């Protein structure tokens, strides 16, 4: 079975630094089959070689006896292990800009898992130059096949929003809610101490920002824009995404709490460094996150557990690897 | 006067472990007339002999002078007595499974009472084999007569939900809110210490789980399913029912508070073991519950009082004997 | 100018103890003109002589310099004075029952005032025997004239509710929201210590109920019923009205707070006994209340001030003299 | 490009003390270009000479490095400077009344700015005598041109509200929400200690009212009325505006918090006297305010920062220079 990834292209295209993004959420597959799963593309644009490389993850799972009706003596516990994951959406510093000038795609996937099954979400970031050739491509991810379909919308220059064409910025002024996708870029630096700005933007009891994760989020808005670096103090679009990421960390019911839990991240930690909540339910939100209390990014994969993403206390928390939401942008309709 | 109990049957039936359930809420009858009241059925499936047996209840009533306009010197008090109740929905361990293999029905009633009148709710759990003979039956409960009516819905295999047929699980994926009925099964065991899981799933200040009631809930979903044991950690449907039971204990206005009260459960208790709220109003929620702070189940019958079912403090609380609500199930429409 | 007071009568009338009530809210009149204002009726049913008698009130007003833009040195203060008010809705014990057997009306008025103007609300309680003669009457209250108009609704026995006829109690069961009017009856007695029941029904920090006002509320529901004594523990209709009175004391925007204030009730009190809130705005809620902390009822008239009617702390509070609202009653539509 | 300022006039006009007001919000202009910006009118009514005079402002800006993705080592700071602003809506005592008797207009502007751009809002208060000549005028404000357009509505005497004509006060009684514009008049006086009334009307922890700003607000309601002095204790319209000003100080999304900040007002203050919140976003609310903790009005201009206008703690707060909102007025429709 094949699934479609629609990437919208306007009639008028500006070349220079614009990248477009498409995504598709795939049906659930067993957790064991996600090992060594990597995107395999057949487009004329070679995928970036760094995405297929290994990223060390700390895998956190929960387990228990769980007999019918059993509420006690379950031996409910969490297990931390070091695992190698390839193809996840771990973007490196200046990878999007280099991929634009190299005409290379960025094809990666997110994992939304419970204890037994995973919903992969395949992402592809391609330069705007893919909006003229518009050659249909085929991507293989595990047992699934994805057809990249470029569609030329009836919009002249803007974004297709509910059958209307909105130009983020010559009509009258208007505000539109525009979709945005963000990825955390792990990069050490004295200017990238992220939680120093988390402490200023939000009512966050967050001490010791010197020892917390360093990096920034990079975002694509409207499915077609220049990359937005988050946070950027004098860029209100960037600060809107910053607000959305930390006020809605799972992104913008089948979820029942099994119990709270703590885990060692990484596995070699002398004490528990991450708080999580074990749950039962169909896969929903991402299982990929980054440990807060480590300058060097410790990537976490917690199938069946929701890591603590609330920032009101930075203790034993995490930040999401990917984030999707809506931000309000000024402009006009055409 | 006769009342109908509709039990829906699909055109395609799977035999193996499926049981169907029907219920009907009967008009109010005086409290004194509910004594020795037992279901009397005329079906081809003999009712389970254990339901008509005696279950010891602690009866908690409230009383006062209550002259017109009298607000003081009412001698407002509660009285605890040991009473024998037959035919209430007290299911034993593995009773539903044995009744399936024996082709026996489980006919029982719940009591929703105020100080003077009771609304009986008659339940019947029959094996799926009653969805082919579909012989109309007659059940007598006190002054009421109930006609069991099996109706073959136009659904192929699924459940009739608002004129649509939903198959809980080959169309597209969808989520549907499905009705569910649950009964507390009292059974001693080191794996059935229920409040050990209540403490983990909910923000519940609940100490000393060793001395609290032991057992599990058994549920039928969609009016047609295999029994669901609650809680089951790796069964998200079971954990959804678990969440609904303890977040909405009365199930999913004519109710005025007369005053808080405490009662000895059982009557021989040296101190008060249960907190309740005396009320005035037409009968609404169930008057049957089980004392929390006793490993051996102490069944409580409190006409005119609502027992403390909130779990945020397990002190002097109770759990419901029966629970009806809605849970979200994955599947498709046919 | 003349105003209408519609009193609805059903086609079928039950004689025995039923009284009907009508009311009309009159336009604002200057506060000084309300002195010695008494209802003057021209019906064939003589008004009860006790209503036109004097009831001692403690009058609480507020004053200040109040120059344009003046926010300081206003000398904002309250003044307590003993005044004689006639014709207000001060019902005596068993007055409604005696008026029924005597075929006498109870004609009285409520006062909703700000600092300068008053909205009188004229009430009339007549026995059900006024629903057959149905002779149109004329009542004079100050500068206003009121025509009592009896209208035979198309209802057989029930109450006209939104064009439908509801019979509070042979159709199917249903719940209807029914209008109700209540009056506080001041009567000393060891069974009428009202706040002893306020403490039990509501989460009310209310100590020393021995020294608080004694009496009960008497109510007419549906504009046609036997009198309902409030509170009556085993009468859920009575307890619904009890709940409405103390949860919605002003009854079931042009109101700006000038400032909190305390007053001596009665004027001879050695210290402040009542808390109030001075306001500016068009007349809205009643200015008549009864002091809480005095077994002998101290009637309060506070034009331009809202007395503390919240019961969460009984300190320096009051209770309303009259209350209008809605309660849910069981019955059927005809 | 020219923008319209519509000023509605009724068919019947009452001369005596009525003034009408119009306003227009202009597109954003760079912050540097707002210096020395003054309204230049071409009407037959000369603008009041005091508006074009200099008012000393304390200018509070925020700055930081703000590289793409930079969250730390931004050197985020605020800078206070003394600047001269002409033409802002700083009304003097009795200026509106003197302008009425002198047939002079009051033309001024408000500034809603972020760190880089400003939205000017041009106001004009003219005597009611401008509703007969109705000569179209031209006003120049910076790079913008404004055409004053007087329109004779189809209302006889009232205000045009959603296509209907409401007469604030011979039809039936009714309540209408009416627009109102208010300006803070700074005037020293023992009767103008504003926060003495703020403390009484609102639950405000506000000590030391002797050392807080002195003055009052002056308002025009319905775009046509006699001036309303705020607060006026016995004027419920005035107290409604008083409530709206302090409950909705910004008046009756593109706003992301960069961080809290404190500033010295005036620049010569030995310690920080004003709390603000630095933000990023398109210009929205006014950047003009008055320092609370100084009897002599200290006008503040904080482009890109929202001054603390919440009154629950008067510490380091401010009050708005201008306020627009809605108040409920009694009257009738014609
Ligand atoms: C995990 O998700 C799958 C697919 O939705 C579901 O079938 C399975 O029961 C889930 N496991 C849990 C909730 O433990
Ligand atoms: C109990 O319920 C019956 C039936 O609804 C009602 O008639 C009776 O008044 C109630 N008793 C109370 C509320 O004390
Ligand atoms: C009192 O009410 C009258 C009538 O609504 C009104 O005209 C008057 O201004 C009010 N006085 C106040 C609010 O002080
Ligand atoms: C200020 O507002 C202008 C106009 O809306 C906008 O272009 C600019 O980015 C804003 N500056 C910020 C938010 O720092």
């Amino acid at each position: 079975n094949v699934y479609d990834m629609k990437i919208e292209c306007p009639h008028t295209v500006s070349f220079g630094e614009n990248s477009v993004i498409g995504y598709v959420e795939l049906p659930p597959m067993p957790l064991a089959d996600t090992a060594q799963m990597v995107p395999e593309s057949s487009c004329s644009m070679d995928n970036h070689q760094s995405i297929n490389t290994i990223t060390k993850y700390t895998q956190v799972i929960w387990r228990g006896k769980a007999d019918p009706g059993q509420s006690s003596q379950n031996s409910f516990e969490t297990v931390s292990t070091e695992v190698d994951l390839k193809g996840t959406c771990v973007l490196k510093h200046k990878m999007v800009e280099e991929s634009y000038r190299s005409r290379k795609s960025i094809t990666c996937y997110d994992l939304s898992c419970n204890s037994t099954f995973c919903k992969p979400t395949l992402y592809m970031i391609v330069p705007i130059h893919a909006c003229n050739m518009m050659k249909s491509c085929l991507i293989a991810l595990g047992p699934y096949r994805v057809q990249v379909v470029y569609e030329r919308t009836y919009c002249m220059t803007g974004v297709l929003i509910e059958g209307k064409c909105f130009v983020p910025d010559h009509g009258i002024f208007d505000i539109a809610s525009v979709h945005v996708v963000c990825f955390f870029v792990a990069v050490k630096g004295n200017t990238y101490k992220l939680f120093e700005q988390v402490k200023k933007s939000f009512e966050s009891t967050c001490n010791d920002t010197e020892n917390k994760v360093q990096g920034y989020y990079i975002c694509i808005v409207g499915g077609n824009s220049a990359p937005i670096y988050v946070p950027t103090l004098d860029d209100f679009r960037s600060m809107e995404a910053f607000t959305g990421i930390f006020k809605s960390p799972h992104g913008e019911a089948s979820y029942s709490i099994v119990g709270p839990a703590n885990a060692k991240v990484p596995h070699s930690a002398s004490s528990d460094t991450l708080s999580l909540i074990a749950y039962s339910g169909i896969p929903s939100y991402s299982s990929l996150s980054i440990l807060t209390s480590s300058t060097d990014a410790k990537h976490v994969f917690s199938p069946g557990l929701f890591p603590k993403l609330n920032h009101t206390n930075c203790d034993k928390s995490a930040i999401p690897l990917t984030w999707t939401g809506m931000i309000d942008l000024p402009g006009y309709y055409e």
